[PDB]
């Protein structure tokens, strides 16, 4: 027979995986809406999915935040049902043969910095900023970048008093070593500035095709991240951003300078890229590389 | 047979002397890792080790604080094993022909000011700030400045009431006289302002290569101190910092004006240098002087 979670959610193909497990394609039969079901094995060891849902619900209403359909349990699984979105930026990147033009990077950067700014206004740091955790909407929302996966996210200040978490060393879960900030590598607690730094890397990855510390291929020993850490701290911003508009190097440097508790000047950051956008004479249409690909 | 402390670490070369003990090289036989061993003879008239191990423990979790591995009582000694770290800022200074470039000095100044700030948030004052008490980490943490040696550390306010300690004078000089603040030389009770003033002299030591009171000939130690104090008190900060970015002069001045119980504004003090780092067009890379050799 057919497999249906909840009652209304027809389970489907395994379309991917996230932090708390796998992401399956599903269908709300009682509504005919294709949705995304994420299910974590009831008792793994650290049942973090009931936590992620909480965050999504705190962010509910924000621009570019996926809507949650249902949260609950079904046997050996606790399922979260959320809005199915378009391809991730990684998919689109590969789709474009791993080549984003400056305009698209600038067009994207503007929205990515806004999603990041929003999570922070709600007292949280994302902690795992990568091209996979951003998706494009569908249909009418086709030009809006969405931010997903609040698995490694953390509250960085009291939601009432707004008192920032203290400066100490990390005793938590880390994200992708490839887009990690230098502090993450130094073993320091992550905060607002670190989310923006990784973005600097995501942006440079989109411009470069791949990062310099990417694919070092180390030995069988436990830490390959030691090489990444090194390659990363040894590669100066001026060399990394070589051959590109200074706004990118100026972006990374600024983020590196910020103190653990400084509130970032987001507008300044949006300002750098917009000025460059207007300079190169770009129209602010939401026509991206992947839209032009249909004509060659 | 082989010298084995607590049946866990083999003892090695004495690599120095802490505030009240000797630091020996050690090897966690099991994990093979290199550690640092501090020893205090049980028959000491002024046991501090049990006090110091406690302080390191309170400090645990802070950025740049060394880890204590084990504490044990051997036959004739009390033992405190802690993680071994990299070279100190003195060993690197000397390695670098005793010359630190502006950005290396600024990049360190920021971390050094963070550590002191941290300790103060824990209700303690270091009271012996010098380059020897600052060590770089190992491997990936090799870009992190650590603070060590809490042997002379004193609590400056109640752990609960936060009632700052009383003003007292006629005290004795505590710490290296070369970096000791003018107040320390005047036998005045130490507080937060003193830890930061001394850090000031440490920065200029890195800039200048030597300090105006360093090298005075004297036989008697109190005579030594008397001379050092004289030169120090008689050397204008404006003159001292001659030719270096005013920020340093601004720093020492600020420090020498905080009232005894004043809560230093560590952000302003850091903002000076971060602003200077910025005006010099310095970029944020973790490559230091010693890395260009």
């Amino acid at each position: 027979m057919e497999l249906r979670v909840g009652n209304r959610y027809r389970l489907g193909r395994k379309i991917g995986s996230g932090s708390f497990g796998d992401i399956y394609l599903g269908t709300d039969i009682a509504a005919g809406e294709e949705v995304a079901i994420k299910l974590e094995c009831v008792k793994t060891k650290h049942p973090q999915l009931h936590i992620e849902s909480k965050i999504y619900k705190m962010m509910q209403g924000g621009v570019g935040i996926p809507t949650i359909r249902w949260c609950g349990a079904e046997g050996d699984y606790n399922v979260m049902v959320m809005e199915l979105l378009g391809p991730s930026l990684e998919d689109l990147f590969n789709f474009c043969s791993r080549k984003f033009s400056l305009k698209t990077v600038l067009l994207l950067a503007d929205q990515m910095i806004s999603r990041i700014e929003y999570i922070h206004s709600k007292n949280f740091i994302h902690r795992d900023v990568k091209p996979d955790n951003f998706l494009m909407g569908l249909g009418k929302k086709g030009n809006l970048v969405y931010i997903i996966d609040f698995g490694l996210a953390k509250k960085y200040r009291d939601a009432r008093t707004h008192q920032h978490i203290p400066y100490r060393e990390n005793k938590n879960l880390t994200g992708t070593a490839r887009y990690a900030s230098i502090n993450t590598h130094l073993g320091i607690e992550q905060s607002r500035r670190d989310d923006l730094e990784s973005l600097g890397y995501v942006l440079m990855y989109f411009n470069l095709g791949s990062l310099p510390w990417q694919g070092l291929k180390a030995a069988t020993k436990r830490q390959k991240y030691e090489r990444i850490s090194e390659k990363k701290m040894s590669t100066p911003i001026e060399v990394l951003c070589k051959g590109y508009p200074s706004e990118f190097a100026t972006y990374l440097n600024f983020c590196r300078s910020l103190r653990f508790d400084d509130k970032p000047d987001y507008s300044y950051l949006r300002q750098l890229f917009r000025n460059l956008f207007h300079r190169q004479g770009f129209s602010y249409d939401y026509v991206f590389d992947w839209n032009m690909l249909k004509f060659g």
